[PDB]
């Protein structure tokens, strides 16, 4: 059931912002590893004396990478006279975030109808304010509330090109890379306590639960059309293998974003291209499942995927799960940076055609059971 | 004249260490951009709970990238029980360095006969101690003294594989990239006052001056065989174009390493390979000189380089200067990170054959005069 209880009008995921120590090197690594093009910048060359911000795009997916300059460059400025293009930015907050958590997601940004109203309604319903609504060049409104840990939910609304003050990148510095990624499908947080996290976030958004022995409990919050999807995990203690969620919390110094799932229009091309680059600056992937996993896959997805399509899944290490409505292809990268914290999922969904409805095929919860039996079966 | 006055036995440049916020992303970007292979690691997977350190190599060139983990991982350790592989590392120093200066060189490391003796003699002759000699696994001794700013001169000596505690990287994660770079030729510092800087460094090393209207004064310190070369620059104030050295000092928050010059065994291959990757994760280069520069080049290097070889220089944007002993091919990257501070020079030297003697062809001081006239000549 979908009660459609959003307390304000939400559209889609808009961008993800990483807080970095050096935005240039992270953005260049991510561009090559994921096939995202350099699209916009706000930095010294655009008159921003406060922070360096580089925007990568692939389809509708927008990754923003931001790092602080020396505060001495802007020591004469006050907020009314700032040259920062993102008015919520703060040198101390950014350095404190990065020293505490390492490289990771600071903001999950969603486009809304009216960011000022979304902020006001959110705070009236329990949201902890992080940055009040600010109107940029009479054109864009941005506001921020706390989501979990030091991650914020960022509201952006447009009266009618990323943000005022950002410049489009010259075509010479913008190479048209594209490995098939098209949008953010979901963004997953790890928290110490799931109950209070859900009550808080669902409390101020009106997002509803989307609904579906390995170390975690989880639930998924969704917007009215279920295109903004926010799974949240908590650890369960007292197993044998210590909770991977607990390990995250330790290395991250608390709650934060665990993974970003990026939808591909052709997951086989995406994974061919990404795997070609793993050892030459790109991203590494988890160990592939045993051959038993794919032998058992014909028995479960033999009617959605041909034997050849299943063979291509085994070449690339792709996992397959199936709902009662749709089928999900997925795979996970190794951690994106030094710490065993954030990583990326690549996904593609097949089914639930009406456009495709959000969450089609679920999130792969069944692949845990299937993987455990594959481990047992391959040992034999 | 070379007085050969080294106060201790110096061999060659050994490695350069960058202090980073995320070593993984910088190392992967540098690997792809420069054609350096992943060679060794010290991190969580090797039992290091303190810092992540990744070593890239190309020929004899060694770049080390290091970032701190959460101090909470090692909160129970003391220096006698540390899991750090580089005992001079300190979480607070590293975070303070990176917050102050951004991404940049922390250590210029030279191999010496006896690092404990080199340290002792250095400090007896004015060097400010940074990290006392420490013997690692009865095999390697490392010690550090201040060089300029927050950059240290690191002494390493071997009784007889990078450092104890580092593991060789598995061949699957180690792709054999190579664009032709073979060693560090020189490392250049920017300081506020050249005189006191030279007196300090020459005072404690015995390094001698190597000797050769655009905003700087400089001098070059050299070891006995002139294979360790350390140019130092100061700004000169009161021009029209404000000193580029002063701009560095402002954006860097003080003295630091300005550029690393990397010798290539084939600068044309190196620049072809590096330029292919500039817009797909690699490094950008300075704007090319006007065609007048290369027209005038035949008149000055027409006897060392054929017309075709000079044409290949113009394709790749390579600069040429000539000593009374040898000829130098050189080119400069744009800054390596967010701040307009550190950058890289690629060089190749021709002449001074005996092996080749250090500094052959100089450092390109004449290319300033030639560039200024090229600007005038091309305007016409
Ligand atoms: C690390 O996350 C995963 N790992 C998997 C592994 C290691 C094997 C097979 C399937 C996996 C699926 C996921 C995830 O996408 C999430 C999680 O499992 C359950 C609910 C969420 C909504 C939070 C999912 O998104
Ligand atoms: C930014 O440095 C340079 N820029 C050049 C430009 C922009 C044009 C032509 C030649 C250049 C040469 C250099 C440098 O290698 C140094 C410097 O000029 C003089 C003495 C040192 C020993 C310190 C050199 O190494
Ligand atoms: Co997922
Ligand atoms: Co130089």
């Amino acid at each position: 059931k979908n009660p459609k209880s959003d307390k304000f009008k939400v559209k889609r995921f808009h961008h993800i912002e990483f807080w970095c120590g050096d935005a240039t090197n992270v953005a260049r690594r991510f561009s090559w590893g994921l096939g995202m093009r350099f699209s916009a910048k706000s930095d010294l060359s655009t008159g921003n004396m406060v922070h360096a911000s580089y925007l990568l795009t692939s389809g509708d997916l927008r990754f923003l990478f931001t790092a602080p300059y020396s505060p001495s460059l802007s020591a004469g400025e006050i907020k009314p006279t700032t040259t920062a293009s993102i008015p919520s930015f703060d040198h101390g907050s950014c350095r404190s975030f990065f020293s505490s958590h390492g490289l990771g997601v600071r903001a999950v940004a969603i486009e809304v109808e009216d960011a000022e109203s979304a902020f006001s309604i959110s705070v009236a319903n329990g949201a902890i304010p992080s940055s009040p609504p600010i109107v940029l060049n009479e054109a864009v409104t941005i506001a921020e509330v706390k989501l979990y840990g030091d991650v914020v939910l960022r509201y952006v609304s447009y009266k009618a090109e990323f943000l005022p003050g950002f410049e489009r990148v010259e075509d010479a510095s913008s190479f048209p890379l594209d490995y098939g990624i098209r949008r953010l499908d979901h963004a997953v947080g790890n928290v110490p306590e799931l109950g209070p996290a859900l009550t808080y976030v669902a409390g101020f958004t009106g997002f509803h639960q989307f609904a579906e022995e390995s170390g975690l409990n989880s639930a998924v919050l969704a917007s009215n059309d279920e295109m903004v999807l926010l799974p949240i995990n908590e650890p369960v203690h007292g197993t044998k293998r210590k909770s991977q969620i607990q390990t995250y919390l330790e290395h991250n110094e608390g709650a934060g974003l665990q993974h970003l799932a990026l939808m591909s229009e052709d997951i086989f091309r995406t994974l061919r291209e990404m795997r070609k680059r793993s050892s030459i600056g790109g991203f590494d992937f988890m160990p592939s499942p045993p051959p038993t996993y794919y032998q058992n896959l014909k028995k479960r997805v033999g009617d959605v995927l041909s034997d050849d399509q299943i063979k291509e899944c085994e070449e690339l290490g792709i996992l397959v799960d199936r709902d009662d409505q749709g089928t999900l292809l997925q795979i996970f990268t190794k951690p994106l940076g030094d710490r065993p914290t954030i990583f990326i999922e690549i996904i593609q969904r097949v089914g639930c055609m009406m456009y495709q409805s959000g969450g089609c095929g679920g999130f792969g919860k069944g692949n845990f059971s299937e993987l455990f039996k594959s481990i047992e079966e391959y040992e034999k």
